[PDB]
């Protein structure tokens, strides 16, 4: 009947990721409730299950030579970035077997969310995350184990979007990236944005947030 959301602010990738792992592991005891992290991540690029080195434009060195982080990780996708900007939700949700489900409402919600700012997005039939016609609004890449979620989103509020374009996503996919300032034509307060993902988020799951 309810959720827990924890916002940690700005957190180091290799940490967040380490937080994430300790989270799980309460929600899998059944001694945490459902539990949405809300955080930003410093500049990282990450490499899930369908990654390859022809997503990288630069040999790796360079992103770290460039003030990137650089991490291999399981969940599902190939490529993405994160930064200071981009609202990162790790929903550790108890989702057991039903993951094709669990994705549809995070999906749902993000479009709730944008739906609040007078943005009309939609996960589309044939691209992974949520759109803004031919922009990617959200990623969305998750891992289940033991049957509770990790990883999870990535809404790019006030995100530098000039940082996706050292990345090459492979497979099916629109033509660019967008932010809520982008389509806005300005900032929008981080602050916001989180207590837009926890009232969607709430009626989406009929969970009560805590
Ligand atoms: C935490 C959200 C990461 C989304 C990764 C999307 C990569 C799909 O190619």
């Amino acid at each position: 009947m309810e959720f827990l959301v924890e916002d940690l602010g700005l957190v180091p990738y290799g940490e967040a990721w380490a937080y994430q792992k300790r989270v799980h592991r309460e929600v899998v005891a059944g001694n945490r409730p459902p539990t949405l992290l809300l955080l930003e991540h410093p500049r990282v690029i990450t490499l899930g299950r369908k990654a390859t080195g022809e997503n990288l434009l630069f040999p790796e060195s360079w992103y770290r030579e460039n003030g990137f982080e650089l991490y291999w990780v399981e969940r599902g996708g190939d490529v993405t970035y994160h930064g200071p900007g981009q609202l990162v939700g790790y929903p550790i949700f108890p989702v057991g077997r039903e993951v094709r489900r669990f994705l549809r409402q995070i999906e749902e919600a993000i479009v709730r969310v944008a739906a609040g700012y007078g943005i009309s997005a939609y996960p589309t039939p044939g691209y992974a995350g949520v759109w803004v016609g031919e922009d990617k609004l959200c990623a969305i890449g998750v891992a289940v184990k033991e049957g509770v979620s990790f990883h999870g989103f990535a809404l790019n509020v006030n995100t530098d979007l000039n940082d996706f374009t050292v990345i090459v996503p492979c497979g099916l996919k629109g033509k660019g990236v967008t932010s809520l300032e982008k389509l806005l034509g300005r900032k929008v307060p981080m602050e916001e944005a989180k207590a837009r993902v926890v009232a969607a988020f709430a009626e989406v799951f009929g969970l009560r947030p805590v």
